[PDB]
């Protein structure tokens, strides 16, 4: 319809405080810029073009998200996937299953049961562990393998990860959030995984929201699990599919007490955000969290932001 | 401001009492039943009640400062703001599943170690004394023998309650938020069976647990979680005493059922006799708004 094809370019109207990460269901914690200023990322989760087209695992809303499900056998290591609602996982189309979790480079330590239930007694919560870069993660092959023989009834288990810890392997090594995991094999390539993200450059710096996940680290600080979007935000495109009009759609981080903007900030069609960081150790780190993004027009891919922050 | 509902199907939606996919849309098997639940209750303007968040991110989730070697936790709000006591039922997003034992696991957060593992495994019974969280506290069934700190987590699964022995899970109710010397002061209203024909719609999401049915326990709410984050967005002003809606065939474009949202934040629908209702629906529409009516426009049943 005309209104379809006309309807204009809006995001959520609510404080940055209150908005959820995309990699896991959690309240945002903060902005961060990457530490390594040519960091390239490629989640796989928490991303969708700002027309509404979501990509690699990424699913509409947080109830798909960061859940884990499949069959196991009493007495094997291979949990086979499926879609979190049961119904079989076409491998080969996509690198895993809807909203099946994309932290690489550390253990997860899982929480499992077996559904539906069918109890009426007793304490239905398994542990398992999963290492991502060992011979048996093969997702996107359609299985990944617990590391201990799993010695409870053959079914159909859902669950999540609760924990992370230092990857197992290579020795020594540290949690490392801004990777994904090798979905597929020594053999096959992953199919139709989310594209890079590369930093834009020319005074740009990429934009990550971050909150903390369970988990010792080598630094004894929080894991902060970084995401190019607020979950909200792909659910509103996916809802509105408004037309992308503009080569980026230039935002203004607006404080909602005194209405002034505390920062300029470029959303792309490919659904990340950047900023003109003020001078070496500015950045949106330095902004409160209780700012709302507001939509102020379409600009060329070459407009130029306010500097932010303070060097 | 137009007032519009998510362009997304049902089953992609998520359940308001806890974050998951909505997995069923049903009447109370009880025609009588009379509702309370303080989560997932928001006008339609986007004021939220009781202890409703805007988002999935705060919802379900409970925090607080425990003592080594204390059962007492005193809860703050989920980003650790200090939680007002007398004002609210308990903090923004805390649990409101009734009539069962909550088996929790928690965390000391933020993370100040490279080793070990975080998790705690806590109960906590919601008819006893020590369950207070209007006053800012909740009891645990044992003795926390873990470091003092500031710790967060959720309910993982739960089970029947200790007392009375033998009741079953009854998750069409509220824990007991307030305490022996006071009733908890905002709770959200209860919603009563609307009558002259009309039924309340609920959507319904698996939780894990046993019971007595030996069957999955069944989480009703009022509203999609994603409803209520478009509401707080839109503030849209309410301008009828129901806003129409047409549950839509996105493949089709077909009408597949006329449901009324009224302000108060719920759905109602007219069942066409009994083993009909919204139960008998495919998961995969979508709610359109149509337009606003008044509280005696007669619903076709579905
Ligand atoms: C405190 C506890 O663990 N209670 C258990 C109970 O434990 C014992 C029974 C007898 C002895 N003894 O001879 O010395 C020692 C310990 O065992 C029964 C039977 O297995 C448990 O009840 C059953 O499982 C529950 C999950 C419910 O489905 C219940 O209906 C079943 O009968 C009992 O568990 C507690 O049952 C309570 C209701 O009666 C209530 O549901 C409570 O939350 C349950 O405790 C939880 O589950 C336990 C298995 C355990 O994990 C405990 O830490 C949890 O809090
Ligand atoms: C298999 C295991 O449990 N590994 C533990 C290791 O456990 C033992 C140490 C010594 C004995 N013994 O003398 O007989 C027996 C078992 O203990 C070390 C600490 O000394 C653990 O490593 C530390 O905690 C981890 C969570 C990491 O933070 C790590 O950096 C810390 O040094 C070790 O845990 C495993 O470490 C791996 C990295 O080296 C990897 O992170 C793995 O996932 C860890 O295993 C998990 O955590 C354990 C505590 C335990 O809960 C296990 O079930 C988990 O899978
Ligand atoms: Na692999
Ligand atoms: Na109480």
């Amino acid at each position: 319809t005309i209104e379809q094809k006309t309807r204009a370019f809006t995001v959520p109207n609510i404080p940055l405080q209150t908005l959820s990460n995309s990699r896991f269901p959690s309240l945002i914690q903060g902005m961060i810029l990457s530490p390594d200023a040519s960091q390239v990322v490629q989640f796989q989760n928490g991303r969708c073009l700002i027309d509404g087209q979501l990509l690699g695992t990424t699913p509409a809303t947080s109830g798909q998200l960061f859940r884990v499900r499949g069959k196991i056998n009493q007495g094997a290591r291979t949990l086979n996937l499926t879609e979190v609602d049961g119904k079989p996982f076409m491998a080969f189309d996509s690198p895993a299953p809807v909203g099946f979790p994309d932290f690489g480079k550390c253990d997860w330590h899982m929480r499992i049961s077996k559904t539906p239930n069918n109890t009426s007694s007793g304490d239905p919560m398994r542990s398992v562990s999963v290492q991502t870069n060992v011979q048996g993660f093969v997702p996107h092959l359609g299985s990944i393998q617990f590391d201990e023989v799993f010695n409870h009834p053959t079914g159909d288990y859902i669950g999540t990860i609760e924990w992370i810890s230092q990857p197992s392997t290579p020795p020594g090594t540290d949690i490392n959030l801004w990777e994904i995991p090798d979905y597929g094999s020594s053999l096959s390539q992953a199919a139709n995984l989310a594209p890079p993200v590369f930093p834009p450059g020319f005074g740009e710096a990429l934009v990550y929201f971050v909150s903390a996940f369970p988990g010792p680290n080598n630094r004894s600080a929080p894991n902060d699990v970084p995401c190019l979007l607020p979950q909200e935000y792909i659910t509103h495109f996916v809802s509105e599919q408004a037309p992308t009009m503009g080569d980026a759609a230039l935002l203004h981080y607006v404080d909602p007490d005194t209405n002034r903007n505390l920062g300029e900030f470029k959303l792309y069609p490919g659904g990340y955000l950047t900023c003109v960081p003020n001078g070496v150790g500015a950045g949106p780190q330095q902004l409160p969290l209780n700012g709302v993004f507001l939509f102020v027009s379409w600009v060329s891919r070459f407009y130029q932001l306010k500097p932010v922050g303070t060097a």
